[PDB]
């Protein structure tokens, strides 16, 4: 009740503003007060023949948020940033697709991060979609294609408190930012977004080397869930060209496209 106070609305014309224009990739933005996915949002879009590349569509509200293979995202009005934005893709290699949504991820971890005031402990990527914060999740990343585009989706955690949405997640808020505002948060995100989405496009090693420099998972002994659920238990050593996760098991490389990640 008392975070209500802390959401007021996004404010769109100040946003087209700031990211619309020359110096910019972004070639539309929009902010609608609610809807069911932003991702299918966009999706649908190209299915009836738009051009979505560097479209930015945000939701204040999202009813049937999706996640991962299968899985939904939770929100309530205003207590997240929840976007997705068009990516031309077919000008690039289909073994290069993966590397899109690990370069999303990177993008919402560098617009927060110097939030919070200390960096408490387990800061930076899960892989392969998952941005985390003190061991909670902050936000979560969702690449979908619809040729000749991919559409990213992110759902940040601004003020959302865990019991409104998941056990494990966290929010800005939770991690001790008092008056987050999503304007500025916003706009950071997609300044950031835009230059990891050309990087991408041009397979700039700087993109690998910032992901693994941010990530959680690297080193880190784990379970991975795959698709279809069976678990394998390693050791995660590196990211390949990709995006997958390579995995040492007892002295055998385990390499995953897919699946949920555990520390343990
Ligand atoms: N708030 C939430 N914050 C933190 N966690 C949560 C939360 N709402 C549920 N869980 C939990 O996360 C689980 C899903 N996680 S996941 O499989 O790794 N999928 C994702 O993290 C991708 C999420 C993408 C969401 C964005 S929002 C804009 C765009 N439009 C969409 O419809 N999707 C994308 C879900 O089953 C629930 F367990």
């Amino acid at each position: 009740t008392d975070r209500d106070r802390l959401r007021p609305p996004l404010d769109e014309r100040s946003l087209r503003d700031q990211l619309i224009g020359a110096g910019s990739g972004w070639r539309q933005l929009d902010v609608v007060a609610q809807t069911g996915s932003t991702n299918a949002d966009l999706l649908a879009r190209a299915a009836s023949g738009a051009d979505i590349d560097g479209v930015v569509l945000i939701a204040e509200h999202q009813t049937a948020g999706r996640g991962r293979h299968g899985r939904g995202w939770a929100a309530t009005a205003r207590a997240q940033i929840i976007l997705s934005v068009g990516v031309r893709v077919v000008d690039v290699p289909v073994q290069a697709w993966g590397w899109l949504s690990l370069a999303a991820g990177l993008a919402v971890l560098d617009s927060v991060a110097p939030l919070i005031a200390v960096p408490p402990a387990e800061t930076g990527l899960k892989w392969p979609n998952d941005v985390l914060a003190r061991g909670g999740k902050l936000a979560g990343i969702l690449a979908e294609v619809a040729q000749p585009f991919v559409v990213l989706g992110v759902g940040l955690n601004v003020t959302q408190a865990p019991e409104e949405v998941d056990p494990d997640a966290t929010s800005l808020l939770d991690l001790g930012v008092a008056a987050p505002d999503r304007n500025r948060i916003a706009s950071r995100l997609l300044r950031e977004l835009e230059a990891r989405i050309i990087q991408w496009r041009n397979a700039n090693p700087q993109l690998a080397a910032d992901y693994r420099a941010r990530s959680l998972t690297i080193g880190s002994r784990v379970r991975v869930e795959l698709p279809g659920g069976q678990d394998v238990v390693g050791i995660a050593r590196d990211i390949d060209d990709q995006g997958r996760l390579c995995l040492d098991v007892g002295g055998r490389t385990v390499v995953v496209s897919a699946g949920d990640v555990v520390h343990l």
